[PDB]
């Protein structure tokens, strides 16, 4: 039984002033709020119980937007992070939420897409021990935690924001942990940057041969909307997919319905209030179209 | 005389839902800054410093959170609320006491204007002391808008709102200049079948006294309205292209307030500090020591 | 041992005047010529021997661009289509090129991209019987040959450009055939439209229970650059992936090298002439970076 | 009476391999061939007699595309540049074409757009002495000939590709000359770069107080399609204007018709062949819609 966390806080000083009125994760990527995407990633992982962490000031808004989850077959909860002191904090804040269960962490501005991504999630999720993460070839590795591989393609070390990256493989912002993560987090000390580092967590698992690093191929999309230009591109990527296919990406109603977490009657009900527009119309259509 | 401005930034996004489920359209970014900044900037360029921002009761706080009282940019921003999107013309009823006995000007919060000499264009409308001024712009789908009919000499003779059969492809954009007759005109309007108070009815009133001036806004200008997911995309992109080629930014209030001497160098510096770690802040700093024509 | 054909003729009247001076297929999608994309598709299918069909007028230009193929480990050949009389014509024009081998046909303006697309291709290409095609959910199936599924998801019929589509599954423009296709194409009669229809070819296989229709999931991208707008989006989809990953899509030098059809020396030499730009720089970098 | 030259040769080494088969200036920007853009610029300046300069290899195609000009009321001629030895070369190659007339030069991959651009053109074109150029604020002036201003805003010097730009005003690729340009070009010596430099021409005029530098404001768009990314953006810019307005940019048929260089009958005739598509339909529509 794995629980999930979405870490949707952070300042956004960068993308100011665009993000001065509202956290980034509530801004739309093309046609729907950013947080939907990562939300849909956990859903696809088979996770239904989820803790949304954010700034004190934007929780309400997150809640306004997502409610308790029941309408989509979910159980959402909320927690607050007063200061953006490190991904790993998510586990301290989320400790009692997690209890004795396996868990998963995903960044609220991280957008993933691709063929068999669902199976990919499935495999990580279904592991009952250790940790799983993902490595993705990128242009500037140095921004992220970077992984080093030996000659046989096995991961052998990690370095956070190295001056000189040993590879272009970055650790994406999706993480699956077993019951060691809380305690590992509790023993962490702030790095010179001043944060509690997920890399440090990942390393701890790696130092006991329990970290599993799956390469995420160039066929998948891992987009993070870290800059105005990237925010733009992402919105576009999705618009492109959406207008060709006639299907939508990261639409929670659909996933819930496909997973049988809600039934047709429920889906109809969710659609009424959105009937005057594309989105509602899409949901209706889903009730009478087999989509493979 | 002096002119006050209104930015009507309420309205549903019901269309745009669910994107707009968490915040109002007008607070979403067009590329690199909040939408409302654009029309805000339009009024500023019109020489208008005293401005009333109308929005849904629920989003006023967030508008306020973003723009403050205006004093930082040498402006005076007030705020008001529109419980229900009952027509552009309601603005004047809502902003009656804000307007008082001055000339005014209404702009739509999701309307984006850009082009060479747009400043002189504003200047002219703004400096007219009587009557009203609006703008006509060739578009693909005039039927979505209030449409203007012209005689053989290019003089506007009629207006129809959302006609089934448009008499021309010239739409009235969402930027309007009025003298002191607008409030009363607005106070005598009855809702159309759509159920709204129609700015077109307002415009027609002025036209029916030979006091509506309709300036053609040529194809050289951009009038974009971010009405759909796609158009929102295109706009952001339209802006991104100009900005990355020029090294200048569109609709950046700090810059306009400085250029118009509404704030001084010291004030501009101080506005920049908090944003230094990023492009936006860096830009402001750069403006202190570069002559930009 | 399967041979490939790229059909890259066709008029672009629709696309005039943009394509008045040069065939559609030689226009760039973002940073390399459109034909490279489908070219890459066949390469990834394991196909090295390929016939490029085009208008009489533009062949020389296609030749000028791709050469005989030796440089990328291919054997490219050329043929001409005076008139755009149907996809199926490719098999009459290509009859002797094909001889007694398995084959595949891909449209020159069809761009495919996704995770495990290579395995997808592998499976279809290694089949030693019947035909394989792909079905993809789109917004305007009426533009294409549409497939009909029964309640167990098995294909039961096809209709080219139907007034009322039985489903939103369009048959993409990628086709794998066994030795039956030539004789089948030889007995086709022109449809009312005046063309020899691949749908009729697809149907012939279907009528014997030898047509395999694989669903291509929403995780893959099937884009076809059939309108100004879409050509735009496509270019932009590619740029988005390329600028995030630091990898390039459909870059034949790379694919050849990855498949060991050319060696590092060959790759170095291919890059020299392009050294003063990104494309060349990319090639070089491939010689010293492991890319998974 | 001024004559115009469009310089559309050059190497695309940078944009390889995209441009290996055809010259960039024959690729489309969104919905029509690039060269249409500059072509329209000259037309808007009231210039009807034009020399198109290009590689030896692509002239034929340029000619195929644009004809002798008579269909659009122009008089087009052609010449060739075996090697891209500098913008000033256009004047040696174009000497006899120019004879004793005033002239103008525009780059073939330079796209201009804006309100009252036509009047801007008119003013420069009607000057009967000296030279006129335009200065425009850009992000990367070091890529261009840069201009330096005094405290009154008067141009005082030019540097081509300066390590350290004195300003961010670049000299765009649009130039108007009186009868001194040829002889000035005739006495140029190749810079270290190995080209005859238009900046050197512009300086010659500047040294006699006969160079007029007009600032082209941030309201105008000066885009050059010098990189994959910018070629994209440009396409996008245009599509965005076009689909909002229902008017098209740089559509020679229209400009000629507006300037009374062709009459309605001729316009109809030009549209017939393109009737099945947007472009044609647009031309038709122009016959019965007043457009201010
Ligand atoms: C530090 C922190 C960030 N965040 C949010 C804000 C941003 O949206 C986003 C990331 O902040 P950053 O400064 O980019 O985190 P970061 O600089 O730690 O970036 C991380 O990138 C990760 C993907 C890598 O896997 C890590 O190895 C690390 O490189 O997440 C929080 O919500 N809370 C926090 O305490
Ligand atoms: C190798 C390669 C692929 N491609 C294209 C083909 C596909 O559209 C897309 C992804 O290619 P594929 O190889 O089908 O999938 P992939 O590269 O995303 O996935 C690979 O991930 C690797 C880590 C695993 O070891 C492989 O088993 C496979 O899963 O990229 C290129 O354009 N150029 C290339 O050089
Ligand atoms: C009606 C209304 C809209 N708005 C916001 C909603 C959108 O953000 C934007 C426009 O709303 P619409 O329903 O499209 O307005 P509209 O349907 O009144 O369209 C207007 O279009 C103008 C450009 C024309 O000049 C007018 O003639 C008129 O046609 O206005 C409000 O804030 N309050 C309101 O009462
Ligand atoms: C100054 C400024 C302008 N703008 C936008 C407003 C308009 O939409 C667009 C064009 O600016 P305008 O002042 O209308 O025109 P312009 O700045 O393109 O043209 C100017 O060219 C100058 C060199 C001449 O001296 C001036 O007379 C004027 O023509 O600029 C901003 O968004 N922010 C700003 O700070
Ligand atoms: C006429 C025309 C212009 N253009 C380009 C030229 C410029 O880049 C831009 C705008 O054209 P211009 O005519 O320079 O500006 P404009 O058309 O935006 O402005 C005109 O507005 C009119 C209402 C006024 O009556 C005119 O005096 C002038 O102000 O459009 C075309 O691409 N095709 C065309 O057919
Ligand atoms: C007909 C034809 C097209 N072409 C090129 C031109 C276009 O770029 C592209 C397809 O042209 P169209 O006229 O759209 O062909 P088409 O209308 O037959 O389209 C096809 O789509 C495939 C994807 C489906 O599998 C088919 O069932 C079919 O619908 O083919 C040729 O090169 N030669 C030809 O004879
Ligand atoms: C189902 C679904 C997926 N997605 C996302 C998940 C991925 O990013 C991408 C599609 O991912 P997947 O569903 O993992 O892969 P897929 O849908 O491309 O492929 C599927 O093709 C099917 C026919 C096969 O039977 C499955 O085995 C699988 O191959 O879309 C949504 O956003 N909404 C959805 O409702
Ligand atoms: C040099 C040259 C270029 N060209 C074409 C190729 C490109 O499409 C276009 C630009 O060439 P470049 O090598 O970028 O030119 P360039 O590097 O000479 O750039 C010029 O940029 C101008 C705009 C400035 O006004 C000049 O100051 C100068 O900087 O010129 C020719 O057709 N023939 C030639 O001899």
């Amino acid at each position: 039984k794995r629980k999930g966390i979405i870490l949707a806080g952070g300042s956004g000083t960068r993308l100011h002033p665009a993000t001065l009125a509202i956290s980034k994760q509530l801004l739309p990527v093309y046609d729907k709020p950013m947080i939907y995407y990562p939300l849909s990633t956990l859903m696809l992982a088979g996770i239904r119980e989820i803790l949304i962490i954010s700034t004190p000031q934007d929780t309400p808004r997150f809640q306004q937007l997502l409610g308790d989850g029941s309408n989509w077959g979910l159980d959402l909860q909320y927690a607050v992070q007063p200061s953006p002191d490190g991904l790993a904090q998510a586990f301290l804040i989320g400790e009692s939420f997690i209890g004795n269960d396996l868990s998963a962490l995903v960044l609220g501005d991280n957008l993933y897409y691709g063929h068999d991504f669902h199976e990919l999630l499935g495999s990580a999720s279904q592991r009952q021990t250790g940790a799983s993460v993902f490595a993705y070839h990128v242009l500037d590795p140095e921004r992220y935690g970077v992984v080093e591989f030996d000659q046989g393609g096995k991961a052998i070390s990690l370095e956070e924001k190295p001056l000189e990256p040993k590879s272009n493989y970055a650790v994406t912002g999706l993480y699956f942990y077993d019951q060691q993560v809380v305690d590992i987090a509790r023993d962490l000390k702030p790095s010179p940057r001043g944060e509690l580092e997920i890399t440090d967590v990942n390393r701890a698992y790696l130092e006991r041969g329990q970290l599993s690093v799956e390469i995420m191929g160039r066929g998948y999309a891992w987009l993070d909307t870290g800059t105005h230009d990237s925010l733009l591109e992402a919105g576009q990527f999705i618009a492109t997919l959406e207008n060709r296919q006639g299907l939508k990406v990261a639409c929670p109603e659909e996933i819930a319905y496909r997973q049988k977490w809600i039934d047709a009657a429920q889906l109809e009900k969710l659609a009424a209030p959105l009937a005057k527009n594309g989105y509602g119309q899409y949901l209706k259509r889903l009730l009478t179209e087999t989509v493979y």
